């Protein structure tokens, strides 16, 4: 009885986005989820809404075969995403002909062993997950957004281009800290690099536990001064405070990944001690066009989208009568007012368009001659499908090359940034790393 | 279609077994299974059969109601295990009432996630994981089958036993090793035990990583020579290899949980360097009555077991394509028989499910003769409830319960490796721990 986003057409494609925050504790066992998310959900709905419209009206692209949806709520948790997913394959049990989703690698994963048995090709956006490169598990899987292996790549090639022989290496407990520095140990022995100290860092760690990362951290000082960080950034936070105790400044060269990326939270109050971190991040630039639609979105006349009187409630902090806040929504309110747009953006947008470049060469391969679609295609074979995604490549939203490897995965395009004194503290651009290319302002660093 | 195992009855029991092996590497893609098997398969497919013929027949244990089956094949994988998942809820898209098995913990888990969504209880009598005791995450099961945390409890009650203060600990990497030394640990630090040296490894680890091991353990001697292992067989193993390459011997005193158990491969080779060591394993009391069932059965009689003549001519490697010799029927079971040592946690699983079935009966049926509209459906989130505060006499007399997280009482054997009053090297069973009892012999 859950709410779900449509768009007729001949051809439907499936999407689960966090429309909801996951159920509060309490609310676990009745998937009962929490409040309305606007960058993670509500963005994402419009966007896929936006795009398919985009799509349909390109004579370029499927030119006589038209996209539609069905986009479900995943509340960012693994029961209801589940839940949602066997809404997607109840009837055949219009059927989609894949799915775009979810957002986060654990659910990804569960979604992914529900959908292989249905043969129906799945297209991440945001989940990084090294396992999910598994074809042996995950064959219908594949992603836009590249895989946290190239973050130790990347972070291996910072090493080496400073001619760096030993470093110490720290992660964060759990799969993305262990998997990533796992990647990263494993590329560093095949490449002369010596390992100092090494430690595994737990979510709860107390004081004294970071106190005695850093002592032995200093204890192979000054031949280790560059620590390697696959941390989450409460872990990194947690040593700049340990720093702090001691009373020690700018003994280390750390290199973090994306878990600290440009965070300010991770270094507030303690820009002293973090002063000469490099970090990496995922490269993601604004799309223009997505903010001319969204902005100009009516309460009145955004009928298509199920969520969005809940939305505007919660957003503009009102109510319509006929259930928290006491001013009443005009319906006049600007969108635009502490607008933020979805940093993933520009990837929900290349994974629907992959769908379609798919889909298109499919039907290229399968109804030659044939306006539309052709039996062959009725309906649409999803081991096939899977197949032609693989194959596709295109221009996506920001300019960028998208094409997939035999085990679906994407190519990696992050920036590298140094913290820095300014005259406050900013996580200052130093260069990239492009797709294997490391490229680096060696003197802004 | 994947073939199904079926009884008609009122209320139908839903059953996950490894019937044949998971798929060979390049059959995994369209899960075709790798071949039958006895013990994990055939014994337990026919065990459920014939327990429930048990259960209709008795007169006090639901009366009135039939218990029916749909017995489907996990093949060890939890792709297909899904897939078959997916069949038992296809009705709702007879209902079934609850699911038994499937054996492993990580195959458990992904059917557990798919059945707590259509609230069907699920009772495993194998999965030992520590995780399955979340109910946040897995409200729809409960076991038979004790935790491994128990494991860790009885390997410290033994260590304390010996007035040991000290040890040094060795886990494999991964759910099992880890998960079971953190309940050491933490059980340990409640306790006034000290851990000397603390160390992880994989099993497909380099001798390298081994020697360091070894070295590293070597080092917290002399006041550290218990060593508390919660480790894969091949972990030990790797041990045992690093203390050959060292020319060490009777140093240490290993105490060993379930992964290296009695096992002969972990030791074969290093009797000398693993003797003197303690390990445990799950208490498996053979069930008679089994053997007496399951070695009359025949091939021209057993019908409503579909995969029995593809065991027929494993078993006896003939034809009714592989073997030259055509099956005549009269071959015999007893053979080289050994019966399933999970065979008691599987019957008692089975006849947990009737227990709640009977609870539920009696509580919102009362005095009913048969299943009255209160129970048509069967509420499986009821049902859910009344199977956790069911109890019952199990199939070897022990008594079978469940606490608020479906957990399961524990017993295992204690054995230690010994040179035997001939001149072979045995596994000797010095005691038992029952339900928070140690008892050892001298
Ligand atoms: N890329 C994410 C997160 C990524 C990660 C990958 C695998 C496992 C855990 C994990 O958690 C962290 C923690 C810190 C930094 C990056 C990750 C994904 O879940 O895949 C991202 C969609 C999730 C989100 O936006 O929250
Ligand atoms: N109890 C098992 C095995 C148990 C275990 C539990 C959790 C994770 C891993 C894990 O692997 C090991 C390894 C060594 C010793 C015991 C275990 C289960 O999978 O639950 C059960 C399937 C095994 C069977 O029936 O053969
Ligand atoms: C590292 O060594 C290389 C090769 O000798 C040299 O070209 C370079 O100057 C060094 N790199 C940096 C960043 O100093
Ligand atoms: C919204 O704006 C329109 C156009 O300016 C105006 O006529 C109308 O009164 C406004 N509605 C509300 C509820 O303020
Ligand atoms: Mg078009
Ligand atoms: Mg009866």
């Amino acid at each position: 009885q859950r709410s779900v986003a449509r768009m007729d057409g001949d051809v439907i494609i499936g999407a689960l986005f966090s429309v909801h925050h996951q159920p509060p504790a309490e609310k676990v066992p009745e998937r009962k989820c929490g409040e309305i998310r606007e960058q993670y959900g509500i963005q994402r709905v419009e966007a896929m809404f936006h795009t398919l419209d985009k799509i349909n009206a390109d004579p370029v692209l499927l030119p006589n075969i038209t996209l539609g949806s069905e986009i479900r709520d995943s509340c960012w948790h693994s029961s209801v995403a589940l839940e949602q997913s066997i809404e997607f394959i109840r009837d055949s049990l219009k059927p989609i002909a894949g799915v775009i989703g979810p957002g986060s690698s654990s659910v990804a994963i569960q979604v992914q062993n529900l959908l292989q048995l249905f043969d129906i090709p799945q297209i991440a956006y945001s989940a990084t997950s090294i396992d999910l490169s598994d074809k042996t598990l995950y064959k219908y899987f594949l992603r836009v957004v590249p895989s946290d292996t190239l973050q130790a790549r990347a972070m291996l090639d910072i090493v080496k281009r400073y001619n760096w022989t030993y470093v110490s290496a720290v992660h964060t407990e759990g799969n993305y800290g262990e998997s990533g520095m796992d990647a990263f140990k494993e590329l560093a022995a095949q490449e002369g690099l010596s390992i100092a100290h090494s430690d595994k860092i737990y979510s709860n760690a107390g004081e004294k536990s970071f106190d005695r990362l850093l002592r032995k951290l200093r204890e192979r000082l000054p031949k280790a001064r560059v620590v390697v960080c696959f941390c989450e950034g409460m872990t990194v936070r947690g040593l700049l405070s340990a720093m702090r105790r001691l009373g020690v400044v700018g003994e280390f060269s750390l290199i973090g990944s994306d878990g600290w990326a440009d965070r300010d939270e991770v270094i507030e109050g303690y820009e002293v001690e973090a002063n000469g971190g490099i970090t990496i991040k995922l490269q993601s630039p604004e799309v223009r066009s997505f903010d001319d639609y969204f902005l100009k979105l009516r309460l009145d006349t955004n009928t298509r989208n199920p969520w969005f009187p809940e939305f505007w409630q919660h957003r503009f902090q009102c109510r319509l009568p006929g259930p928290n806040f006491k001013r009443i929504c005009t319906g006049n309110e600007s969108l635009e007012e502490n607008y933020v747009q979805d940093s993933k953006m520009g990837f929900v947008i290349n994974a629907i368009y992959a769908m379609a470049h798919g889909l298109q060469n499919m039907h290229h391969a399968l109804c030659p001659g044939h306006v539309g679609l052709c039996d062959a295609m009725k309906p649409i074979d999803g081991s096939k499908l899977l197949d032609f995604l693989i194959k596709s490549s295109f221009i996506g939203v920001s300019g960028e090359e998208v094409w997939f490897d035999e085990k679906g995965d994407a190519p990696g395009r992050y920036d590298i940034m140094n913290l820095q004194y300014t005259e406050r503290y900013d996580y200052v651009h130093v260069g990239t790393w492009h797709e294997g290319v490391l490229n680096i302002d060696d003197y802004k660093i």
